[PDB]
């Protein structure tokens, strides 16, 4: 019935939002909103990112500095995900071994969706918002990293222009886990039975909440093809970064 | 209305049956075994071969040239068809002229994967009209790189048959494929993406009235787009690889067009 995808909705954006410390609708207004509540140091310069670096609450050549602390989110991100994971109902219950195939994968593709909420078409925000980095700023970096987030600014700018929200991408999100063709999962039966029940509530999700925008489930689920490819070709240059930067217990935390 | 979305999976499915002379419900009868007018020689190695030769006609250098000029052959063949297919979908002749030529070029490959898989089962594939099957073994067992080509075919196959789709389900799948805004170098994306809602309205309520116990199919299949694209690249660099071993061998220009 309804009442219970209607249910499992609102159960998925309470722990999306109590998972995820910054939300969409949160940076909207930090971003390009007119709210003077406060002003994210802006990042544009050489001569600004390690004038903010002295005035900032950051924890960590300038072009690698930067890309370590974009790992130090992942790895972040990375927890606050598996926590979001574990309230999507039978998520728990599935095979523990499911479980981390199913977070191996998902994480990569969970980042990229909600990094296009911190994302408008000339930067992105940093540090819980505090910052923001220009986008001509990440192109202008040494070759092996200034097109690190041309990729993932082209297809935010795209995902973005879905105007969805933190209740749709909190069922969204979720569809994503359990994708069930995750190479080497055990138990697949269970995985897609819960994908099913989510994609059922995604539906009804845009339908009640983008009763104007047309077949927009339709197109959602193929921005998830998008994901997948932004994944594997981001790979590609995090395999090629090992021919570059070439720590030891950091290694340990980063590694892949 | 309903009935507009009914009346364009009838006009659909009926282009699809005058573009398309192996369909996958000819396929399905070929392989099952409903017949013994049209069950097919099987091709299982060498030997199998020089006979099949003798026992159908292949307008066919070693073996694994051949036969891979054998695919290519077909290949050309299948845009020839999808070409034609094209064209029938409403709105798409009327699009701006060197649009109608990218959603082709990007499109075709993604296609011919899709009905591919018409034509396969977990042991081979239908070669020659139907008239020969070529076992999925014999075509992992050529020469060093042509061995490896038809094989994630023949993966994504069997997961996307699994769906259990008929032609007339597939025949608005390809369309909804054609007609893509994501496709690079596109002028004007808004009536081409206009188009495909109608395309994927239509197919919504074609996988609900013809499918309904299956669940969410709809949504199932829409993902396995994805599995295409990454055959379709899979693929164009492995064909990247044959063109300068193998610098005698040739390849048909419409391929080589369609292919930057
Ligand atoms: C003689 C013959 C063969 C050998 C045959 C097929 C047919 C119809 C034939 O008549 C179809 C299945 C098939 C396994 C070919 O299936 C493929 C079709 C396309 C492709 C990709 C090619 S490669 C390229 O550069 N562009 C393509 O379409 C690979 C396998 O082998």
């Amino acid at each position: 019935e309804s009442a219970d995808l209607r249910a499992l909705a609102k159960h998925l954006y309470d722990s999306y939002i109590k998972s995820f410390p910054l939300t969409k609708a949160k940076a909207r207004a930090i971003l390009t909103g007119k709210t003077t509540d406060k002003s994210p140091f802006v990042i544009y310069d050489m001569n600004s990112l390690m004038m903010g670096e002295d005035k900032i609450k950051f924890k960590h050549e300038v072009a690698i500095r930067i890309f370590q602390g974009c790992q130090f989110r992942s790895v972040e991100a990375v927890q606050e995900i598996t926590e979001y994971a574990k309230s999507i109902p039978g998520f728990v219950n599935l095979d523990l071994n499911d479980q981390v195939t199913l977070l191996k994968y998902g994480v990569h593709e969970i980042i990229y969706t909600m990094l296009a909420s911190l994302m408008n078409k000339d930067g992105v925000l940093i540090s819980e918002g505090q910052g923001f980095m220009t986008r001509e700023f990440l192109k202008s970096l040494r070759k092996p990293f200034g097109d690190f987030m041309e990729p993932k600014f082209e297809f935010a700018v795209k995902f973005n222009a879905l105007e969805l929200d933190d209740s749709d991408l909190a069922i969204f999100i979720a569809v994503i886990i359990l994708s069930g063709d995750r190479p080497g999962l055990l138990n697949v039966k269970p995985i897609e039975d819960i994908q099913d029940n989510l994609l059922q509530a995604l539906e009804l999700q845009l339908k009640l909440n983008h009763p104007e925008s047309s077949q927009l489930f339709a197109k959602l689920l193929q921005k998830m093809t998008d994901l997948r490819q932004i994944v594997t070709e981001h790979v590609q240059l995090l395999q090629v970064i090992k021919k570059t930067e070439t720590h030891p217990l950091l290694q340990e935390i980063y590694k892949d």
